[PDB]
């Protein structure tokens, strides 16, 4: 309200260590006055479109990490990029799959994020977390968030606002219910997955 | 006079992407279209002004830019190239950069004006395994396809349709892999070649 | 026959790039009046054992040459060991399963392959053909096969002939069935595939 | 005089082994076991002279042999130790094998004699991913699985379950990959020393 926000994000769920962690994270208190609210985001594109448009007006973030699960990508990773396009390998959770569909007709291809990329890095390792740069979020519902997010602030004049996306490894459930033909993935405990969702976070707020 | 289309890979030690566009060069396509190839230099800003030159002196109506992707398993065209260098490794040049934009005050991305799914069709009936990718790195792969879209919009010949493909390591590239490095995927180069003739029809039968 | 035979088996399929190879080299004429005599084994231990068995004794084979698909891998391989351990991450074309189910009672663990690896290597880098030795040729039906031969051998004083596994990697009939959830195989157009069984089959010969 | 679980790991720059059987050494477990903790040398002979000094001095219930495999995603148990020596990189004294049976006139092989189904049950149980494996390498690790089976047998101890645990990088080790390699799938070693724990936990509830 009158103090910073943070405006952080994870997937509503099997099971989703971005919601897990949003979750765990909804409140904290950082230093310079910034507070973390925290919201679930549906898995389908027009759903996330309108609730994620509803947060960015009703909290009026100062920054804004949106997070998501990537099974098989060992190490947290931030997104670099977010491309104007929807093409799914999967349906989402209505079923619904879109195939090298514009997000928006005339708007750009792309929006770089606008987080301190290095400056998470940084605070990462510090941290002892692995971590890197990602240039493709997929074309998912998780790059579509980032490129709602970045277009929304745009045309209304807050393109200043930190935006950008984290994508977080499987966590032990995730990893525990893949099926027995397929390969076994990289995965962290939660509490590694929170624990860096945390330190980004920091390192957001640190710079803003 | 006639219909070109422009075929570039780069320069090596071994590198298949210039072995395809050597061998393809001069090919005479249906529709009066010929293949002229070229080969550009792995540091950017002198394959930035050797690929504008190959598009202004030869006024190609089709690109197809390639490059090799060592450890992909099969050809993959790029949906989009971005505005940013960024080198895991140097160039040719010894020479790296960080976050930097391509150009300034210039869209931060161009989607590639190829079509995309007339080439995996024409590739799948050729029995060849493909995709659409979605990342091009950020090194001088991903640096001349985002220049040459960027050239062709800028000089009103955006409807020249433009891409980027990349193809798999050979048996030279995977032969020269390191004992401590894990093995690459590979295809021999007449698959590569073969895939890269394949695409090229694919884009002069639908334009 | 009274001429000195490789025997060269493949697995019979959707699609086999080892039975295409084994199919297309049957008869080959090699140096040192060698030919190679090429048979196809089902997909199911009990029944690919006794196929063996009779290649084995009807054949008189002086060198012996397993091959078998291993989708995902890169390049062509030679098994180093087969395990005395059946253990089935998915069924057999009779629909059965083996769980760390010894081959045989009071038999050794494992039998040591003894194809003249190095000299097969060479031969294939040579041919400008990568390749490596694989140390677990897992515990399917390609590990049961080549452990079956390797004990047969043995125990009917034929230790002494040349004999190995060699898997290859899919062909692109193989990749091009890879449902689009999954992840692309690496892969080898047959006629590389075909062209290392060749190469390796000459150097069996060309050393024994 | 009460049942030792002998619990081994590789000395380093940062292995996860080292720094589980560090922590667990002297854990009481339930029926009177108590985990005796031991560091080997990442040279073959060494490891070898080591080892069968710990087996003979120890006299232990069981034997939990484990390393790092910088790479894999999750804990494995190793199901065969292989009877030869072949390194694709050097030990610790720059040395290399090629191709060299560890023993003449033994098995080519031995199973490891751990009760793996229920090992990947507790693992399972504590919510740790896992899975057995069924080549250990032709490295040190593989050799001194080798080894103990093998010096077990010899001594009338073939009984005494024995085996190798695999764990992944912890994040000293995925923090000190150079730029130019892939990222390497790792735990934080909580997790690492905890799923040696819950290993050890259950070999000593079966015997």
């Amino acid at each position: 309200g009158s103090m910073p926000t943070l405006l952080l994000t994870g997937f509503e769920p099997p099971d989703n260590p971005s919601a897990q962690a949003a979750q765990e994270l909804h409140g904290l208190e950082l230093p310079g006055g910034w507070g973390v609210h925290s919201a679930l985001l549906p898995v389908e594109p027009h759903a996330a479109g309108a609730a994620l448009t509803r947060l960015l007006s009703e909290q009026d973030p100062g920054a804004v990490l949106l997070t998501g699960l990537a099974a098989g990508r060992p190490q947290v990773t931030l997104e670099r990029v977010g491309v104007g396009v929807m093409d799914f390998q999967i349906p989402d959770n209505a079923g619904q799959t879109y195939r090298d569909q514009p997000i928006e007709p005339d708007a750009p291809a792309a929006y770089l994020a606008t987080l301190p990329l290095r400056a998470i890095l940084a605070a990462w390792r510090e941290a002892e977390i692995p971590g890197d740069i990602s240039n493709s979020a997929g074309l998912y519902v998780c790059n579509f968030v980032l490129y709602h997010a970045l277009h929304w602030l745009r045309e209304h004049g807050r393109g200043a606002v930190p935006c950008g996306f984290l994508h977080v490894p499987a966590n032990a459930a995730v990893a525990l219910a893949v099926p027995a033909d397929r390969p076994p993935l990289p995965y962290l405990p939660q509490s590694e997955i929170t624990r860096a969702v945390r330190v980004a976070a920091e390192a957001i707020t640190a710079q803003s």
